[PDB]
């Protein structure tokens, strides 16, 4: 744990009045619900019982679709409630302790089938430094050792190297060598309406030099398969419907869907996981350097010590480091070999329909059940609880829409958010902004990105109405000028990219969202 001065000096730049100021924050927490300004003088339970009688009358057409609001409507509530470190210390424990459940190696032929799926593929190299910086995001901050933001530190930082002796993560940053450390960071979800219902995120804010070398091979790896198409949900909500609808066009016809879910899937990825995903980048990859980055940098993620307080750091290793550069790409990899291996364990051949991202997965094979799959997941030291797996044929859920085999929009099996989870959202976010400081624009234009996931929703129409009303300007309507210049306004604001690296989140295309031309079309 506690570290004298002169061993935290080595992880991070001192003084660091800022990261002095952050940890701070960290010990006591943050308790305050932050409400925003929609139906302002409503509580969250009206509007929610008010949308809900309009609501109901899709439940005889679409009883699951039903079924699937009220279960997210329980979650509805607060987003920003932070429970102060001494709370979250199991939190990490489980990040330590999970990973040596009792767990047996995956099927080589599983392997094989992952790696079929990319059978022609150009082989990755690694993207330059310089390169790798200039793509990623370099507003947010640089972690250890300097807690800035990343564009004032590039020339500190690069050129890098990073590689664990041992327990310590040594990273050497233009000449000069530091010792690296996650960050503890936290990100509130909404389970439940009170404060005490927000659920209690760990993010790793990995060192800068570590994320670079990262991304190295993980950027270049999101953009081949995007092209590809190998994971439909790093192009887009659309993609993913299009597979569905496949999905749900080729599988047996009396063979059920199956979605499945991972309690503390980041905390369970286990070595045994890690070397699948070791195995599957190794295929992807060519040349001398990414054998040095699949021995150095690869493994980092699974074990950089964690500074959890000022003086503070702890070792060992973990489950996946939830916030690293590859957060999603080697889970949702190595999630695919598991879909493979349930088909095959059964004599049969996944339906390359199936989907998975990081720990959502949704698939079907002859004769699949979901007491196999549980079984055939689980005894890689995975947790699952069965009353959040789901069973049908004709519907699934996946990345929190609902898709129905019947429920056909321009042929595609399109995904519905859910009007409660939007609800839920649009009256509780996670940080404050002050009225008085960051204006109404920007409230508006996320009110708006919120209401466009449910673009596909058969209420979606009565559903903007509704949320029209509870916002005094009317969604820009009552903005002068708003929505003509919604792409300038846009511009000025500035979960994709999310969904792709660090599972943290859980441009002018606006002008195209279903919500803008519906507001406009209100005129």
């Amino acid at each position: 744990g506690q570290v004298a001065p002169n061993v935290w000096s080595k992880y991070f730049n001192i003084p660091n009045p800022g990261l002095r100021a952050y940890f701070s924050n960290v010990v006591s927490g943050q308790p305050e619900v932050y409400r925003t300004p929609f139906y302002k003088g409503m509580s969250l339970e009206s509007i929610c019982d008010e949308w809900y009688k309009k609501l109901v009358s899709i439940d005889t057409q679409w009883p699951t679709l039903m079924e699937f609001e009220d279960d997210l409507r329980k979650k509805v509530g607060p987003m920003s409630v932070m429970l102060p470190l001494k709370e979250r210390m199991s939190d990490i424990d489980s990040y330590y302790d999970s990973i040596s459940k009792d767990q047996v190696p995956f099927d080589t032929k599983a392997i094989s089938a992952a790696k079929s799926e990319w059978k022609g593929v150009s082989r990755l190299r690694l993207r330059s430094e310089v390169n790798t910086v200039a793509v990623m995001k370099k507003s947010t901050n640089s972690g250890s050792p300097y807690f800035s933001k990343r564009k004032a530190v590039v020339s500190k930082t690069i050129p890098c190297d990073v590689y664990m002796d041992g327990r310590y993560c040594v990273m050497r940053q233009n000449g000069r060598e530091w010792s690296g450390a996650a960050v503890l960071g936290w990100r509130g979800q909404e389970g439940g309406p009170k404060p005490t219902d927000v659920k209690q995120r760990v993010v790793w804010m990995f060192p800068f030099a570590v994320n670079i070398r990262e991304l190295q091979v993980y950027q270049p790896l999101i953009l081949t398969f995007q092209r590809l198409g190998l994971v439909p949900a790093w192009v887009s909500m659309e993609a993913v419907d299009r597979r569905i609808t496949k999905m749900f066009d080729t599988k047996g016809p009396r063979d059920v869907v199956v979605c499945t879910d991972f309690s503390k899937f980041d905390q369970h990825f286990n070595p045994t996981c890690q070397s699948v995903a070791k195995e599957l980048l190794a295929d992807l990859l060519t040349g001398q350097e990414a054998v040095d980055w699949l021995e150095r940098v690869f493994p980092i993620k699974y074990a950089i010590p964690l500074a959890y307080n000022w003086g503070e750091i702890r070792y060992g290793i973990h489950g996946m480091g939830s916030g690293s550069g590859g957060t999603n790409a080697d889970e949702t990899l190595v999630h695919r070999v598991l879909q493979h291996e349930a088909a095959i364990s059964h004599h049969t051949t996944l339906n390359p329909n199936s989907q998975c991202l990081g720990d959502d997965g949704v698939l079907t094979y002859p004769g699949i059940s979901a007491e196999d799959v549980m079984q055939s997941y689980s005894r890689h030291g995975l947790d699952m609880n069965l009353e959040k797996q789901y069973v049908s044929k004709q519907d699934c859920t996946y990345l929190r829409r609902w898709h129905h085999t019947d429920y056909r929009v321009d042929g595609m099996c399109v995904g519905v958010y859910s009007t409660m989870r939007a609800l839920g959202r649009l009256a509780m976010q996670e940080r404050y902004y002050d009225p008085d400081v960051w204006g109404e624009k920007m409230v508006t234009l996320r009110y708006l990105s919120i209401i466009e996931n449910v673009k596909y929703h058969p209420l979606k129409e009565e559903f903007l109405d509704f949320c029209i009303k509870g916002d005094k300007t009317r969604l820009g309507l009552g903005i002068p000028g708003f929505l003509d210049n919604i792409a300038g306004e846009a511009q000025k604001a500035i979960f994709l990219g999310y969904t792709k690296s660090l599972q943290y989140d859980g441009a002018a295309g606006i002008e195209n969202w279903w919500v803008v031309q519906a507001l406009k079309s209100r005129r």
